[PDB]
């Protein structure tokens, strides 16, 4: 049957958590097919229906400067250093449904936040009260699993297709930020107290989230100029949400404010201690092999801080 294989730079560099998944766009489909045979089997999906669904997930991403394709794909490639490196700790279905999650996570994004489309009075405020974007990416999913020839877990009973999309619903929900800060204290508190047990499905529920969290927020994770080039996509979409906070007569957040332009590298430094070092920290005790996650979380959070003192 028929292996995907990439040239080797990507052959090698894939396995890495910090690997950069490039800008030729006709190369991420594959790049993903390819993570899904290694990490579940050439047997998990049936390729044609595989490679339909995918590039319907792609048409359903839009052209947002951050919430796009190039964004699902690298969610789900740090999910597959995930799983590849800590290879017995997931269940098959696990394996199945994370990579799918991640690739889905964000469907059809407009590139403005829940808190935006409340104030907006967005009619998916109102179908949607908490998490509202990621029961949208949720929505999403199960639409084009449900197009003629998309449905790649059509080989899963009727109980394991529920859980597979229990899996997914879970994993896409996680990544409202707004759950994760208590997610991260119920794990930390559960893991120092040694009540985290894994064979507990609400115990590996939250460690999935977890794993969500850290995938979604992985370009603090990368090669500098990989995590600073993406901060300026992250921040181009925050400031035209400002914008459209001052149309609707509403002073933004200062993320979002940009005026505050001068103020990035603290906002930087607020963002790495308050989200991302404590995220890679629990999810380091957890599963000691993601490591270089935190290790490479660090490192940018000193080119920052170098960024404050003028030297960068
Ligand atoms: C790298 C990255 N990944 C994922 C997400 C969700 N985020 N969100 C951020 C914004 C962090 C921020 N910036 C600011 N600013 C900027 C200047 C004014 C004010 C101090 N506040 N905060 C809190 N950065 C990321
Ligand atoms: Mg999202
Ligand atoms: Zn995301």
């Amino acid at each position: 049957l028929m292996q995907f294989t990439l040239p080797v730079r990507l052959c090698k560099e894939i396995e890495l958590f910090h690997f950069d998944i490039g800008p030729f766009e006709n190369m991420w489909p594959g790049i993903f097919v390819y993570m899904v045979h290694r990490s579940c089997g050439t047997s998990c999906f049936e390729l044609e229906k595989l490679c339909r669904f995918i590039m319907s997930v792609k048409k359903n991403y839009r052209r947002v400067p951050y919430h796009n394709w190039k964004h699902a794909v690298t969610v789900a490639h740090c999910m597959y250093a995930i799983l590849q490196n800590n290879h017995t700790l997931f269940t098959d279905l696990e394996r199945k449904g994370l990579l799918i999650a991640c690739l889905c996570h964000d469907l059809d994004h407009r590139g403005f936040s829940n808190s935006y489309l409340q104030k907006f009075d967005h009619p998916l405020a109102a179908l949607y009260s908490t998490s509202t974007m990621e029961q949208h990416h949720f929505s999403q999913t199960v639409s084009i699993l449900q197009l003629e020839g998309h449905n790649i877990f059509s080989t899963l009973s009727s109980s394991e297709y529920e859980q597979v999309l229990e899996i997914i619903r879970k994993a896409i929900i996680a990544t409202d930020l707004a759950l994760y800060f208590g997610n991260r204290k119920q794990l930390e508190e559960m893991y120092q107290t040694g009540s985290l047990n894994l064979n507990n499905q609400s115990h590996r529920d939250r460690v999935i989230g977890l794993m969500m969290t850290a995938c979604d927020l992985c370009s603090v994770t990368k090669l500098w100029p990989v995590t600073k080039l993406t901060a300026n996509d992250i921040y181009a979409e925050f400031w035209a949400e400002g914008d459209e906070m001052k149309k609707l007569g509403i002073q933004p957040i200062p993320m979002m404010d940009r005026d505050k332009k001068d103020e990035v590298p603290q906002g930087q430094l607020g963002f790495y201690n308050a989200v991302a070092i404590p995220c890679y920290t629990t999810l380091t005790q957890i599963l000691p092999p993601t490591e270089p996650l935190l290790k490479a979380c660090r490192d940018n959070l000193s080119q920052w801080e170098k960024v404050i003192r003028g030297e960068e």
